[PDB]
C-alpha cells in the first residue's frame, strides 16, 4: 500500500523510517532489510531462502528493546538503510565485493541489539554482569555482536548457511571489526587515522578510490557504518528532532538510575539541567561534524548535500541559544 | 606434613613446585598464595580477612581443572612464585607500591583460570561458545578474568572488600592489563615495545629503574606476568622437564581431538609425528630466549642466572634430539 511508495526511497538519504515501522506493524528492520537485500540481489548472490532470512530478521528484531527510547529496532532499520546509502556513493563504485557489501549490512542490522538503554559507563560503573563478563572493554559492543551471531543458530535462522567456509570466516572477521568500531570511545583513533587515510588516498581515472589491502577496506567500511550510526543530525529536521526526541528520554532515564543511586549523574543525563539545543551543538561540533567533513572529504563532492543538511540543521540549533555578536 | 622446608624456597628460582603440590594435597595454589600475602605483609595492607583470602585461593584453585596436565592450579602457583620473585630483583626495589604488587600477584593466580587444555585457534576453529562470547579475540584471556573476579563474589570471598572505590578501580583495571598481556598472540608486539622500553631505560645510579607513569609500570608488570608465564624452560632442569612433558600430554590430547573431527592438526599436537626435543629449541631461541634475554637487558644484571640456565636447558634438550 502506501508502505510500499515509502519502501521506493530505500536507495534515498532521509527515508521516512518512522513511518514505515507504524506500517509495517513496529517491523522496520525486516522490512527494511529484507527489501534492501532484494535490491542488491542478496539473496540471489548468496543462495539465502526467503523464508530464512525474514526468520532470522524478525528473531533479530525481536531481541532489541521496544522500552528503548532510541537504541532500538528503528534505529537499527536506520543504520541499516543509511549504510546501504553510503554503499553506493559514486566514489566507491564496485570498489567492494558483494561479501563485504553483506559484511556492512549485517553488521549495521545487529550492530545495537539488545542494547539496554544505558551507557558503556554506567555498565562499567555499576559493576554489571556484562561489564564483569567483557572486561570493561567495548562492553555493549561485543554482546551486540554475540547475540547477532548467536541467533543465526536458531531454527531456520542460518542465513549464511550457502556461504562457503571461507567466506563465512571472512565475513564474520569484518563484521565483528565492524561493530567494535562503533564504540564512541574508539571514536578520536578512528578518525585521527580516517583523516590520514584521505591525505594520502589514491583514486582511479573516473576518481573512484582505490583500497588494495584488507586493513584499508576495513577501515572505510568501519567508518562508514560509524557515521551512518552518527548520521540522525545530517538528515531532515523533521527525521532529526525525532532522534533528539528518543536519545534524550534514554539519557534522562539513565540519568534517573543515577540520581537514584546517588551516583554522580552522566553528561546530558540529568533532565533538570540540559538543554536540547546546546547539547546537540555540542554534539555536532565536536563529533558529528569533525567526522562527516572527514568523510565529504574522502568521497568528494558525494556527500556535500549530506554536509549541507549537517550545517543548516548546526546553524537551525544554535539560532536560539543567545549569543556574543 | 611439613613442607614447611620446601616453603623456605618461595623467594627462590627453581621452588619445588610440583613437591608443595603433592606435599600439599594438591593445594600448591593456596598455599603459595597464602605464604606470599603473608611475607608481603599485604593482609594488614589492605586488610584481608585471612579466612576470606583462604575461601577465595580455595574456590579459585577448584576452578583449575585437575585433568589438564599443564594448565592447571599448579602453573598458576607457579606463575605466582614466578612473578613474586621477579618482583622482588634489585633493579625494581621500591620502584611498585603495594597495589601494584597485589595487582600482579592476583592476575597471576586467575591467569588461566578454567582453562579447558586447548588454544584460542581450536576455541575459535569449533565455533565454541566461548569464541562466540568474545568474538574470536583474547577468548581464553578474557574468559580467566570473567571468572577470577566472578568469584570474588562467592561467599566470604571478597578479598578485595576494603580497599577503597578508587583502589579496586585501579587494581581491577592493571589485572585486566595484565592478564590480557598474556594472549600469545600479542606476545610479538609486546616483546617489540619492551625491546623499546629497555633502548631507552633510565635507571639511577645503584641501577633502580625510573617509571614515570602507568604507561611504564604497567608495561613492566605486562611483560614481567609473561616472563614468569613463559619460565618454564629457565627452571632448574628437572622443573623444567616435567613441564615440558606436562604441556605435550595436553597438546597432543588437543591434537586427538582436532584428528578425531578430521580437523587439520595443530602444530606440535600430532603424538603421532611429534619432535619434542627439537620443539623445546625452537621455543627457545625464537620465542623465550629473545624475551629473557630482553628482560634481563631491563634489570641488569639480576637476571643472568636465569639466562645462563637458559642456555644450559637448550643444550639438554638439543643433545636429546634423536
Ligand atoms: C561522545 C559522546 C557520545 N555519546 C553516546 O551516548 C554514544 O553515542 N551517541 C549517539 C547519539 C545519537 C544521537 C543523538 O542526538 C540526535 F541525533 F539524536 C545524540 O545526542 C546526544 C544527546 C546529548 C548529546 C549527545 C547522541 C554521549 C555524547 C554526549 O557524547
Ligand atoms: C595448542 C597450542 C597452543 N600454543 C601455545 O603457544 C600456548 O602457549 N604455550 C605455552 C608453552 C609453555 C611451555 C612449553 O614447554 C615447556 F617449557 F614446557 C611450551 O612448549 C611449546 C609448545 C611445544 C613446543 C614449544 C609451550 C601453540 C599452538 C600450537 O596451539
Ligand atoms: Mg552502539
Ligand atoms: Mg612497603
Ligand atoms: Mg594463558
Ligand atoms: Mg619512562
Ligand atoms: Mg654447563
Ligand atoms: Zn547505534
Ligand atoms: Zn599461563
Amino acid at each position: 500500500d502506501v508502505l510500499a511508495k515509502e519502501l521506493e526511497d530505500v536507495n534515498k538519504w532521509g527515508l521516512h523510517v518512522f513511518r514505515i515501522a507504524e506500517l509495517s506493524g513496529n517491523r522496520p528492520l525486516t522490512v527494511i532489510m529484507h527489501t534492501i537485500f532484494q535490491e542488491r540481489d542478496l539473496l540471489k548472490t548468496f543462495k539465502i531462502p526467503v523464508d530464512t532470512l525474514i526468520t532470522y530478521l524478525m528473531t533479530l528484531e525481536d531481541h532489541y528493546h521496544a522500552d528503548v527510547a532510541y537504541h532500538n529496532n528503528i534505529h537499527a532499520a536506520d543504520v541499516v538503510q543509511s549504510t546501504h546509502v553510503l554503499l553506493s556513493t559514486p566514489a566507491l563504485e564496485a570498489v567492494f565485493t558483494d561479501l563485504e557489501i553483506l559484511a556492512a549490512i549485517f553488521a549495521s542490522a545487529i550492530h545495537d541489539v539488545d542494547h539496554p538503554g544505558v551507557s558503556n559507563q554506567f555498565l562499567i560503573n555499576t559493576n554489571s554482569e556484562l561489564a564483569l563478563m567483557y572486561n570493561d572493554s567495548s562492553v555493549l559492543e561485543n554482546h551486540h555482536l554475540a547475540v547477532g551471531f548467536k541467533l543465526l543458530q536458531e531454527e531456520n535462522c542460518d542465513i549464511f548457511q550457502n556461504l562457503t567456509k571461507k567466506q563465512r570466516q571472512s565475513l564474520r572477521k569484518m563484521v565483528i571489526d565492524i561493530v567494535l568500531a562503533t564504540d564512541m570511545s574508539k571514536h578520536m583513533n578512528l578518525l585521527a587515522d580516517l583523516k590520514t587515510m584521505v591525505e594520502t588516498k589514491k583514486v582511479t581515472s573516473s576518481g573512484v578510490l582505490l583500497l588494495d589491502n584488507y586493513s584499508d577496506r576495513i577501515q572505510v567500511l568501519q567508518n562508514m557504518v560509524h557515521c551512518a550510526d552518527l548520521s540522525n543530525p545530517t538528515k531532515p529536521l523533521q527525521l532529526y528532532r525525532q532522534w533528539t526526541d528518543r536519545i534524550m528520554e534514554e539519557f534522562f532515564r539513565q540519568g534517573d538510575r543515577e540520581r537514584e543511586r546517588g551516583m554522580e549523574i552522566s553528561p546530558m543525563c540529568d533532565k533538570h539541567n540540559a538543554s536540547v539545543e546546546k547539547s546537540q551543538v555540542g554534539f555536532i561540533d565536536y563529533i558529528v561534524h569533525p567526522l562527516w567533513e572527514t568523510w565529504a572529504d574522502l568521497v568528494h563532492p558525494d556527500a556535500q548535500d549530506i554536509l549541507d543538511t549537517l550545517e543548516d540543521n548546526r546553524e537551525w540549533y544554535q539560532s536560539t541559544i543567545p549569543q556574543a555578536h
